[PDB]
RNA sequence: AAAAAAA
RNA sequence: UUUUUUUUUUU
RNA sequence: AAAAA
RNA sequence: AAAAAAAA
RNA sequence: AAAAAAAAA
RNA sequence: UUUUU
RNA sequence: UUUUUUUUU
RNA sequence: AAAAAAA
RNA sequence: AAAAAA
RNA sequence: UUUUUUUU
RNA sequence: UUUUUUU
RNA sequence: UUUUU
RNA sequence: UUUU
């Protein structure tokens, strides 16, 4: 129940600024019928302990409708991946079966497409009948 | 394996945490003077140079030390550690000496589970004594 | 036996849908080659209504294969070379195949490793093609997205 | 392997620049109260589905969900009547909602013997519902 | 095992390639200043001194460094490495310090599969930081 | 697998070699006249077109030959090879004929280990005889 | 597998029946008044909308009821069922309430084998009570 | 459990 | 002496 | 482990 | 078999 | 050697 | 088989 | 088992 | 029933 | 799979 | 796991 | 009797 | 141990 | 669950 001696040897290999696999929850404002390019710079912030990083490797993206849909409609949200080497045209869509329930959808970036992205890049486009969308992006900060 | 994006059938919104915890080993040096103990400040662990400037408390698990500069002429390197705690400072002097004058001296101590509480910047980790002018510290701790 | 009438499906909540999905394909098309000159194969040749792929703007190429489409010059055997090109760096390989019969095509291909399987848009080039035949047929196993 | 490799290709293989592709096409239709709407097959051929290069398709199963809220005091329902060129059906596969804020779903599978092609002028099924829109998901084989 | 030349019943003409690929690790040195990070150019990997002057692109897999000269007086040698990528530079600082003043300081990093693309001579591999004036690098790569 | 860079706990400086060896299959053609033996030079292996302009010697292991052009009228293609050695030329005539006028002829020989020494550019590999005016050679050798 | 018509080696003329028995699950709705028990007529099961207009009798096996419309304000939906038999009505009130105001209420009962006799249009199946103005009934029954 | 049939 | 569909308790 | 159909 | 990077 | 055709008599 | 320790 | 279609050594 | 084999 | 300790 | 190999 | 890539 | 499923 |  007390301190014990450690027989430390040579000075090991160190790294003061290591990588960090994180999950960053943040929201975006969306206009109806209009696509919103989610910026990668939203992941670098003191609010996420990640303002010290300049690049990140996104592994997967997911989205949830943060506000209620227009009256008489069910919530929906689409996600279109974006890459510097070539943007995609897939519209991964998820719709709510209950008007009072969020709509969820996401996608996974293949290993061959997991490169670095800086604050000036864009993750994906977002289309929804709701005015805000909550995202939880699984990415590797480095 | 997959060569293109695939769809994830995500369900309800999960539990999230934008500011989680982080177990780390922080390498930083402190300046030690001959025949004198240096109280290692916990505030040296919160810094943008370790990505931990967003933390205000930390749970230290184990401290290790290495002499960073050469010892005085005709002497071998040594380094001592005295664990400090807010509920009561220790009187142990975990000493490690170098058997070669050109080689570092090293020593460390592990903090028991019953003594692993958070520490703020105004707190201190341990006292350091060495015949060298600088000591390299590697502290394994949990930031929260 | 099999069911001979329409049967009810007990569907549940609305699922996750995607109207514009991906497509792993093997696209055949031809290119014209001159003698002693290398022709850069454009990625835009993969996007056409003749392949049902004019809706795609990007594509991840996995492997390329080539065949000589026309007869070689007199007394010669057909050959063809391929030089992989990437936006991060052009290779210098010249994967060559020669026909052992003057009446037979020459063939060769190259596979792209998973680390170099990024996307390429229409303005990009897949590879360079050299041959003594005035036309080469290309079959490119790729993943449209 | 972190580099390009050589493929020892042989003879020229059989090629097809325009294959068939099996899909699940999502789209919506407008429905009136008391009136049955015929779903055209031509909706399956669109640039929004990457299928504007197709002229025929083999339908296998149809699924329907109510896309808007039902009238006041009611629960959502939806009915599907299959239609064929060899002869229309009289079935009305119906699904109702046990919650007013929740959709209603129903579907039907087309057997193997009735899985022939259909062109844009044809119709898939008749849809009835109390909601003013219905979301359809049709598992079909284009060719 | 045989003592004479023997015939080879060859068949059709094979698939050939006069300019193949090559898996190498290139030993070369760079000059480092105090308190300054030096960017390692990729064009150092292409030279007639390594039989690689015929390539223009290269896929780097892992980098390792060693201090090529002695550290300043009273200091132990150290070396840092910060990986750089055309899609996004890293902020890591993989450091290696020597426990003996007369011994080199070594450290290295590995590039994951999803980041192993080609690099041309204008590109840069990583930054180097060391108290020694020269550093020896061995860059395991794949010339193509 | 992994998705980010990882530290390598490198140790002592390894044994390096900037100019290594290379086992290669070199393809190249030679122009042959009817009824005349052409001595294939070893200097044809050392070329920038083969990334081998940095070598001066090579250890040949096996030689294979293919007729590159069509044979004269009414004849079938044939090709011969006579192995040459600086310690003594051989008199073998390894011949391969085609069973089809449109098809190449092919033959090859393997150099035994006891006769696998180095050859410089001024040396010759073998003599080629053919009714076709060009012959394609694929030589398996070890550059050093 | 078979792609053409095949002959059937039939025999004697079999036993036939142009109007066979049919067992069904009939979905129909009834209007209910608050505080008033509605007697469900069997004549609602005989209709062209169920392909059962040709039948004159039916053996009811089990009944299930759902509230078809929304409940009053500040109330949860409920529905009660009292089985009715020509040999003697019951006094049971199988009741089911909704735990959510937006969710239907549901309850049903099964008729024992000894009580599964035929019923004509002038007969009644059960009484329904609900705070909702319509009830959706699904009756499993054998038409004969 | 209920509808072709089969020696 | 051997099956496709309307509901359907129980292992 | 060597040759010559 | 092959110099290079690794590795109880 | 898929169907149609005598039967293990 | 034929020619070789 | 045989006559024609398709599969597989 | 669609991508690269089917030994 | 990361970061750390064994 | 990159280039050459060994009895259809 | 190898298996790996979106409905 | 947190994260992401 | 730790001072030859
Ligand atoms: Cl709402
Ligand atoms: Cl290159
Ligand atoms: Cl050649
Ligand atoms: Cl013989
Ligand atoms: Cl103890
Ligand atoms: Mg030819
Ligand atoms: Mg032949």
């Amino acid at each position: 129940n007390v301190v014990t001696m450690i027989r430390a040897g040579s000075y090991p290999k160190v790294n003061p600024t290591p990588t960090w696999v994180r999950a960053i929850p943040f929201e975006v404002s969306v206009q109806s019928g209009i696509a919103f390019k989610v910026p990668v710079g939203s992941l670098f912030s003191a609010n996420f302990r990640t303002d010290s990083f300049t690049s990140v490797t996104v592994m997967s993206v997911r989205a949830w409708t943060q506000l209620t849909p227009p009256v008489n409609e069910y919530s929906f949200v689409r996600l279109k991946p974006l890459f510097k080497t070539g943007d995609s045209t897939e519209e991964f869509e998820g719709r709510a079966s209950n008007i009072n329930t969020r709509a969820s959808v996401g996608y996974r970036i293949p290993t061959n497409l997991r490169q670095n992205t800086v604050a000036a890049d864009n993750v994906c486009e977002v289309r929804s009948n709701c005015r805000q969308v909550a995202l939880v992006i699984s990415c590797c900060f480095n």
